[PDB]
């Protein structure tokens, strides 16, 4: 009955949302009572008929930021950087720029002062262009005052964390972070040998969309991973103590809230909500206006442990993919919803919520 109920629950949560959002393929992984549960739906590729499996690689887009945050957490807990470091401390190119007055924390938590959602399309995946972009960037408002969800913000945070560790971000992820997290199906650059696992992404008119190179793509949205691996990462988050101490600490560093915007407490990468909270509030927290509009932050007097009765989540999308990860530290409950369509965050949260609610009920 338990496996049946869980399947019934996940199917009931997933299938209508897949149909409603014409999601070709969707992988759910749920960590429940110390066990992974995988539910795979539809097609990794509509064209070659490859089914989604728990090993299908999906672009997780901005969910990558939680990996980025973990690397940063590593840098932080390795004392290679501090959250209150000015950004320019970790990149000479930024000295003299406004990043002299912007903390790593600001970058991490999108409060640098209006760094946009994405790099402008003019900024290519080019060290110099990224350098030039930040050098010329000016805060729209005081750093530390407004959250404007931003790839270049946390991208730079990750980039600087990498710099603080003296290695390229991508190399640190591949050589240290992913192996530390026991992730062998998690890639910034999917190996050729794993490309068969790489789901097709689908956008408008089902145009195939796999994420192309972009500035700080690795940091912002670089990860392709399987539901199984992303759940392993969720499990690492649920149980940092299961990782070697440096990485346990790194993960812990992503479970610290720095401010609140509405119901959301912003950690490094992870965004936390009190749990339970209504689906609508969780959706609002993961809504377009939340992402696209600056929100005055309510800074916490001290970093808040993002644990216990909290839902930590991250939405992530690429043009062709829509990922959502949510976990409830205090419930040893985690779920991953990876889809090869960028379907509305609200819908991802709806699936997650239906699953979480059904697990409660
Ligand atoms: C993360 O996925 C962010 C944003 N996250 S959010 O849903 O939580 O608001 C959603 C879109 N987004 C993101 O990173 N977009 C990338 C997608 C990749 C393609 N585009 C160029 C690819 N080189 C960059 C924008
Ligand atoms: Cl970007």
């Amino acid at each position: 009955a338990p496996a049946d109920r869980l399947k019934a629950l996940v199917d009931a949560a997933v299938q209508p949302v897949m149909k409603a959002n014409d999601i070709p393929g969707l992988a759910v992984a749920i960590s429940l009572k110390g066990e992974p549960h995988y539910f795979s739906y539809g097609l990794a590729s509509k064209e070659d008929g490859r089914r989604v499996t728990p090993e299908t690689l999906f672009e997780i887009g901005s969910v990558s930021k939680t990996f980025t945050a973990t690397l940063a957490g590593y840098a932080l807990t390795q004392d290679k950087m501090r959250l209150d470091d000015r950004a320019s401390q970790h990149w000479p190119a930024l000295q003299g720029s406004r990043f002299d007055g912007i903390s790593l924390l600001d970058l991490a938590t999108y409060t640098a002062g209006g760094l946009p959602l994405q790099f402008p399309d003019s900024v290519q995946k080019d060290q110099a262009q990224i350098r030039d972009y930040y050098r010329q960037w000016q805060p729209t408002y005081a750093p530390g005052s407004q959250r404007l969800y931003s790839n270049p913000s946390i991208g730079l945070f990750g980039y600087l964390a990498a710099r603080s560790l003296g290695q390229p971000f991508e190399r640190l992820m591949e050589q240290q972070v992913f192996p530390a997290l026991g992730l062998e199906q998690t890639h910034l650059d999917v190996p050729e040998a794993a490309l068969a696992q790489y789901a097709q992404g689908y956008g408008k008119d089902d145009r195939p969309l796999r994420v192309g190179p972009g500035p700080l793509d690795a940091e912002g949205y670089g990860v392709k991973t399987s539901a199984a691996d992303l759940l392993r990462f969720v499990d690492a988050n649920l149980h940092p103590e299961r990782l070697d101490r440096p990485w346990a600490q790194a993960l812990d560093a992503t479970h610290r809230g720095y401010y609140k915007v509405g119901d959301m407490t912003q950690g490094l990468g992870w965004e936390a909500y009190d749990w339970p909270i209504s689906l609508k509030r969780l959706q609002a927290g993961n809504s377009t206006p939340m992402a696209l509009q600056p929100h005055r932050i309510a800074r916490l007097p001290a970093p808040q442990a993002l644990e216990g009765q909290r839902l930590l989540n991250k939405t992530g999308s690429t043009n062709g993919f829509g990922a959502y990860v949510a976990f409830v530290p205090g419930r040893d409950l985690g779920l991953v919803i990876l889809a090869n369509r960028n379907y509305p965050n609200a819908e991802r949260v709806k699936i997650a919520y239906a699953i979480l609610s059904g697990l409660e009920q």
